[PDB]
């Protein structure tokens, strides 16, 4: 139902943890941008640790092709990384769909950079790049600010 | 014969040209040291950061040490030839993974050094800060640090 980190019930980072509680204002919110030019313009849905999708993937980020509506999993919530800085969070959903010919087929994953803005609970979500040419530890970044960034 | 630097995942040839055209953009900080003493007595710490280049004194490979204050001792937390680097609008991201194993925390993994260079248009490069270390996961823990740059802006 929301976002999982890693390690077994009991074993998972408290640090983690606090910070998915800081994040929980942004959950039943729903960010989109549509990006990119024929045939591959895009449209990117992101929400914290709840689906995105239409398909009940467990989706935390998609990626729908504007082409035909189909829908590809960038990340999934079962697999949040969190993390924060002095002035931003970083979130992480790994286990999205794996590639078909590039990255080794790995599973996508998607970044996004959260930074701290005093004015605004959430705003300004946006597709930065995808990086695709690589072995491994390939993945889609985006960004957005929140107030909730801030420390 | 060079200094060693930065290398990237994947063998020659096959490197992301993105993170090739970052280290690039790094190249300035190279010939530079960074050093940040924290910590209270018994784990006082003194942590060594280099952007592509040997931080420690034992010439294994560190891109960030982190020396124990009361014997000197030299702990490695990341070695630069497992690097990864990317940006945002105004940072970039700099990670230096293959740090010496954890004895009882984190499964034993070897530690993982994270940099967020934050843009900075009045300096090349200024307060290098140890931010905090996760050592309470199973698996993926690191340690946290941040740096500001005027190469990280736009």
């Amino acid at each position: 139902k929301t976002c999982d980190l890693v390690g077994e019930k009991g074993k998972e980072s408290e640090k983690e943890l606090a910070l998915l509680k800081r994040l929980t204002p942004l959950f039943q919110k729903s960010f989109e941008s549509t990006v990119g030019q024929s045939p591959d313009m895009y449209s990117y849905v992101f929400r914290v640790c709840r689906e995105a999708g239409q398909h009940s993937s467990g989706a935390g980020l998609v990626q729908i092709q504007k082409s035909n509506g189909k829908e590809t999993v960038v990340g999934r919530f079962n697999e949040t990384q969190i993390f924060q800085g002095s002035n931003w969070i970083m979130l992480i959903y790994k286990g999205g769909d794996e590639y078909d010919n590039h990255c080794g087929r790995e599973q996508r994953r998607a970044v996004v950079m959260i930074s701290c803005n005093r004015h605004t609970l959430a705003d300004n979500f946006n597709p930065v790049s995808e990086e695709r040419g690589k072995v491994q530890d390939c993945f889609y970044l985006f960004e957005m600010d929140s107030s909730l960034a801030c420390s």
